[PDB]
């Protein structure tokens, strides 16, 4: 439905048409589907891949690492968050986030590559940035006062499921770091985050999302509206009912994740995580062949419209 603040149909269809499903799958997702536990060569290689892909965008993003070493159940480990801010001068930003590490499992099993968890989230952010690159470049050249920020967090997963401090390494570090860095008007980089939208556990068939935070329910309702509209406009696949993903009511459950260090510091959060979790969750079957590609692209389309409406692209 065409609500105030929504895209006119023509601008909606242009935006959706700038997505490239083969690019998402082959250019952004496939290279991530490797073991990428914190400290590993695979993790370093995925980090460098994210950085170089983000630097390649013609919009000219500010891309930096947040490297640090932390104590873990395995001893000291190095972590590195990838922080991409389209216009570092802007007063505030929409922040989209996900984790790029994969969960460590014991040797001797099929390697875990976390296709839903969170390779698909990562690839979605890269595809949105590329598909909207011209518009984002124009917004930045016009000094828009709300920019876009993408966070690819390291170390979300426990290394040994060794208690509550064996988790969220990257997000805990980056939230503390942002609290310590001045920003204008700020007064710190935490207050620059106008909304923190965390994507997690995406790409399985039949996801269900609930609003986890009354504070941000208006954005949850916008996602739901976009799902219904794309359905009606014949722009979703394998989507027989008008609303399938964005469900009303209390969450099936809520869970700790990379938004918590930000939430605790007063950042508004929308947690875009399937609850219940994918069937494959935390098993080595969380792989490419068990993703549901029409759902991946449906989510990409929903998010692209969301982003364009949020930032007036
Ligand atoms: C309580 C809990 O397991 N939260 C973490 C959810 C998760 C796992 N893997 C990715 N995200
Ligand atoms: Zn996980």
């Amino acid at each position: 439905v065409p609500l105030i603040g929504s895209l006119p149909e023509a601008r909606l269809r242009r935006v959706v048409g700038q997505l490239d499903p083969q690019r998402l799958w082959s250019t952004y997702l496939r290279p991530l589907l490797v073991v990428r536990t914190p400290g590993s060569p695979g993790n370093l290689q995925v980090r460098k891949f994210l950085e170089a892909t983000l630097r390649s965008l013609t919009a000219g993003w500010h891309v930096e690492l947040d490297p640090f070493t932390a104590s873990t159940p395995l001893g000291p480990v190095d972590f590195g968050n990838v922080v991409a801010t389209l216009d570092p001068r802007a007063a505030r930003h929409l922040t989209l986030a996900c984790h790029y590490d994969s969960k460590l499992f014991p040797p001797g099993s099929t390697p875990f590559v976390g296709a839903t968890d969170s390779a698909v989230p990562c690839a979605l952010l890269l595809e949105l940035a590329q598909a909207l690159d011209l518009e984002l470049s124009r917004a930045k050249k016009q000094a828009a006062p709300v920019t876009l920020q993408l966070l690819f967090l390291d170390g979300e997963e426990a290394l040994k499921e060794w208690g509550p401090k064996d988790s969220l390494y990257g997000s805990r570090h980056l939230a503390q770091l942002m609290e310590s860095i001045p920003h204008s008007p700020g007064p710190t980089r935490i207050q620059a985050i106008e909304l923190f939208m965390l994507l997690d556990l995406l790409g399985a068939p039949n996801p269900t999302f609930y609003s986890h935070f009354p504070r941000t329910v208006r954005w949850f309702h916008r996602l739901r509206s976009i799902e219904k509209r794309l359905h009606r406009l014949n722009l979703l696949q394998s989507h027989p009912q008008e609303v399938m993903y964005f469900q009303p009511g209390e969450p099936f459950g809520s869970v700790e994740d990379d938004h918590i260090p930000f939430l605790r510091r007063g950042v508004p959060v929308l947690h875009l995580i399937s609850t219940p979790f994918p069937a494959v969750w935390h098993t080595p079957a969380d792989t490419e062949v068990n993703l549901h590609p029409p759902t991946v692209h449906n989510l990409c389309r929903i998010l692209a419209v969301f982003l364009a409406e949020y930032l007036g692209l």
